[PDB]
């Protein structure tokens, strides 16, 4: 064993170690009992960043130990491959999507083989491969036929500058984000998930995963956005009526979750698009104005509820069927066509953003809720006014003294037998939209043909191939441009037919990925139906909490249609969830001769002030911030792995932070870990020199000295609570610290007697196994230095309960004949034989 700590003269070594025994190469054994344990595949961005290293190295840390507890382990990787990154390299570098996809992924590769993540290499798959997409397409074409897969017209954002479709997201005040012109309004053809089929399904279900952050759980119930409440129609005014037809000319029907307060209802509002609106508008020049500009606007739904909510009046009026009030109609902006009826009615007293509203416009606020002797402000607003479960109604003749419930089914009776109203049940969860205008995606498997239709490609002629040889120009997705491509024949009736040239979006393929994995070179379905079986479920699964709504939910849908297709048996893809926080780091600048900053890398700055590593000049050091190329704060992991090696790497990312919290860069840590591993060698290397290996102590251990059963005692509380720092709080640091302590104790206690090396033994033999998840190179070598055994069959260490039991303290006592540190304890009821008995001269 050498004398000095070299992770590059040892992780290679451990590694071919670990693969020549095929410890990471699962298969469906039915005698070892399953573990799967999924960290959220990478985009090949052509290299790692720490987000990634911190991912699965927690990823890593928890398979390790499973392992060690003899599961039969599966962590799968492999690559979230389509999407516009490769297409924008590809527009700037003149190099086709794949060819700088797959260069990626053999460099990503290389770099996770060099981070020793116990990984099964033979299940990584890549999505861009039509081994893999073709199972999506299968997937598509059987929904299609069964309507859960539907085309319909939609409405996009066109950049006509840049010849393409945007997102809400790259809309700036109506402009494209890259080209800056006006984007234009369209509607399209295009596909969609009726997702809303499975909503209630997806709501509920959630109640089962009791191992869920409830953060995430209460995020996906407000997306749903299940409502119960009320359909309530307003007659219209006579005076009202005039550019009305049908149902419009007698009614505006509007949807409410609180039909307890229709009697403080002191205005409605509409949509822009909806007919009351467009009526009163024919002759209305501003109103005109607010209806186009609401039209313009692109408002992405993370920002919907900030947007500033703004509306006209409308001067038509329609009538309360409760009392009979005449209410005007406003036309207002957060109505959204296609929510409901596309019109709302406003109580004041009783919503805040109708109070807020009703405030900027002068509008009227009735009370109908009372809480309590709870004063009434008309002008400032208190949190009660919105109480549903402590109010009783007031001001509201004949529901007066009804809490919530009973008034809700009042008037509900009251508005049927009237014709007016009817109960109805309400989810803000939209279907989902999955045709994208891009090349580097998955083919939608359709054929349009002008006798037949829209149809579907049969199964044998799966997959429909994205042809790799494409360089995207700019002007326009490439697949449109290319009838070599589209050009067909129609699979029902032979002639001239064209494909669909959209492609799916990219969250289609990490919606299944997990199921993949279980059979990931199985031609004959998505899953096979024996290694499902076996598999069952994504025990752990490890990511990013920015994917905690979309990928989630379209993850948890998959799987419900996986499953009522017959391919799996599981109603939820994913049993624990554990959700890493970001990676963030100081920031450096210079400043321009045009006012502005220039950031530079943490790499080419030297500490004290600061200043370049090359240059002299100083630099400017501002505010910390997650890793990102807007301000050139990341920190390459590939550098830090060369200049540590990778156990150190590991060890600083669990032992900074916890990993919900958010882990700052620092050199002066990663210094601390480098030469944590320097001692954790330098101990083993030390007791080996001093007299070589010998059996761990085991047993019962009577007879050990004070201080040998101290440090036993430490151990196998170390042993203890590490397992459930692994084990259940997931907090890595807290179990590395618990090494240290008891290292500590170690080096400040004699193990130079025959029993006292047999305990040494016994420390280090735990400590290696303890750390083998979060540094297993170190660990294995280690280990192999101190017992000849197979590290992993040795398994994970075991508390010994006697250890923890601590020695007896036992005596009788005496106040004049009848029954210091004893002294002390027996006053708490002077002499003292030793040990047996404490005579209290009365
Ligand atoms: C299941 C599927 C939907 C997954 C999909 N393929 C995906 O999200 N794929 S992914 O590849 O994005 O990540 C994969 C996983 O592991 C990394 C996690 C990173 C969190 C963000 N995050 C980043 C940072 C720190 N950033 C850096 O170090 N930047 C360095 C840099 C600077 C300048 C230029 C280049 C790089 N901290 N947290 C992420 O949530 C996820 O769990
Ligand atoms: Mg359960
Ligand atoms: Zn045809």
């Amino acid at each position: 064993m050498q004398e000095h700590y070299q992770p590059a003269a040892i992780e290679p070594a451990a590694q071919k170690k670990w693969d020549d025994a095929r410890i990471s190469n699962v298969s469906e054994d039915a005698s070892k009992p399953k573990y799967y344990c999924l960290s959220m595949f990478p985009y090949p961005s052509g290299k790692l960043h720490m987000g990634h290293v911190r991912n699965y190295t927690i990823g890593d840390v928890l398979s390790r130990f499973k392992l060690l507890n003899g599961f039969n382990v599966m962590q799968p990787m492999g690559w979230d491959a389509f999407g516009m990154p490769a297409e924008n390299a590809a527009m700037k570098n003149n190099v086709a999507p794949a060819a700088w996809t797959y260069d990626n992924i053999e460099y990503m590769k290389t770099q996770l083989k060099s981070l020793g993540f116990a990984v099964d290499w033979e299940r990584e798959v890549a999505t861009c491969k039509p081994e893999y997409y073709r199972w999506e397409q299968w997937l598509f074409t059987k929904l299609f036929e069964k309507g859960i897969v539907y085309r319909k017209n939609g409405t996009v954002n066109w950049d006509p500058v840049d010849q393409t479709v945007l997102a809400n997201e790259q809309v700036i005040d109506g402009r494209g984000w890259r080209s800056g012109a006006l984007i234009e309004k369209r509607e399209i053809p295009m596909y969609y998930f009726k997702i809303t089929d499975y909503a209630e399904e997806l709501l509920n279900d959630l109640d089962k995963l009791e191992h869920w952050p409830e953060q995430v759980k209460t995020m996906q119930r407000n997306w749903i956005g299940k409502s119960r409440g009320m359909t309530v129609r307003f007659a219209v005014s006579d005076d009202s009526k005039q550019g009305l037809e049908g149902d419009y000319a007698k009614f505006l029907q509007v949807y409410t979750t609180r039909p307890d307060t229709l009697m403080g209802a002191t205005y409605v509002a509409v949509a822009a698009e909806h007919p009351l609106a467009t009526a009163a508008a024919a002759d209305k020049p501003e109103l005109q104005a607010f209806i186009a500009e609401c039209k313009a606007g692109s408002v992405a739904e993370a920002d919907m509820a900030t947007m500033e909510k703004k509306g006209v009046p409308t001067g038509r009026y329609v009538v309360n069927p409760l009392n009979g009030d005449k209410l005007e109609v406003w036309i207002a902006n957060y109505v959204l066509w296609g929510y409901g009826d596309g019109a709302v009615m406003a109580v004041p007293a009783h919503d805040e953003r109708d109070f807020e509203f009703a405030a900027k416009y002068n509008l009227p606020k009735k009370q109908v809720i009372a809480v309590g002797d709870n004063a009434f402000d008309a002008n400032r607003w208190q949190e009660w006014y919105g109480d549903k479960e402590n109010g009783v109604l007031v001001n509201s003749g004949d529901l007066d003294g009804l809490d919530f419930q009973t008034a809700f089914d009042a008037v509900a009776a009251k508005l049927q037998s009237q014709g007016a109203g009817e109960p109805k049940t309400q989810y803000r969860l939209r279907d989902w939209g999955i045709s994208r205008q891009r090349y580097w995606g998955c083919p939608i498997p359709i054929v349009h043909c002008e006798k037949c239709g829209n149809v579907p490609v049969p199964a044998d002629q799966l997959p429909v191939v994205l042809p790799e040889n494409v360089v995207p120009d700019g002007m326009g997705s490439p697949l449109a441009k290319m009838p070599e491509f589209y050009e067909t024949s129609c699979p029902c009736c032979g002639g001239a037919a064209k494909r669909e040239t959209d492609t799916m979006d990219t969250f289609i393929e990490s919606s299944w990925y997990f199921f993949r994995y279980m059979s990931p070179k199985f031609s004959d379905g998505m899953v096979s139906a024996e290694s499902a079986k076996y598999w069952g479920a994504v025990d752990q699964y490890i990511g990013g909490i920015e994917h905690a709504i979309l990928h989630l939910l379209y993850a948890r849908f998959f799987t419900k249609l996986m499953r009522d297709e017959g391919l799996v048996n599981v109603d939820e893809p994913f049993e624990r969830l554990l959700t890493q926080g970001m990676v963030v780091c100081e920031t450096y600048y210079r400043e321009n001769d045009k006012g502005g900053k220039d950031w530079i890398n943490p790499a080419d700055v030297e500490l004290t002030s600061a200043v370049l590593k090359a240059d002299g000049l100083p630099v400017v050091i501002s505010g910390t911030e997650k890793m990102s190329k807007s301000k050139n704060n990341g920190v390459d992991p590939q550098e830090l792995i060369n200049a540590y090696g990778a156990d150190t790497a590991r060890l600083f990312m669990m032992f900074a932070a916890p990993p919900e919290q958010s882990l700052e860069w620092s050199d002066s840590g990663v210094e601390g870990a480098h030469r944590f591993l320097r001692r954790l060698w330098r101990t083993v290397y030390e007791y080996l020199k001093q007299g070589g290996a010998v059996k761990a102590f085991a047993g019962n251990q009577d007879g050990l000295s004070k201080e040998l059963k101290d440090l036993r005692h430490k151990l196998h509380s170390t042993t203890a609570k590490v397992s459930d720092d692994y084990g259940r709080r997931q907090q890595f640091n807290t179990a590395i610290a618990a090494v240290m302590e008891l290292l500590n104790q170690y080096d400040k206690t004699d193990t130079g007697s025959e029993q006292g090396r047999a305990v040494a033994q016994e420390v280090l033999e735990a400590a290696v196994r303890l750390l083998w998840p979060i540094v297993p190179h170190i660990c294995e070598t280690l280990w192999s230095e101190l017992n000849g055994a197979k590290l992993w069959e040795a398994g994970w260490p075991t508390v010994d309960e006697a250890a923890l039991v601590k020695s007896e303290i036992e005596v009788m006592v005496q106040v004049n004949g009848k029954l210091a540190d004893l002294e002390a304890a027996a006053l708490a009821n002077i002499i003292v034989v030793p040990g047996r008995l404490v005579n209290i001269v009365v």
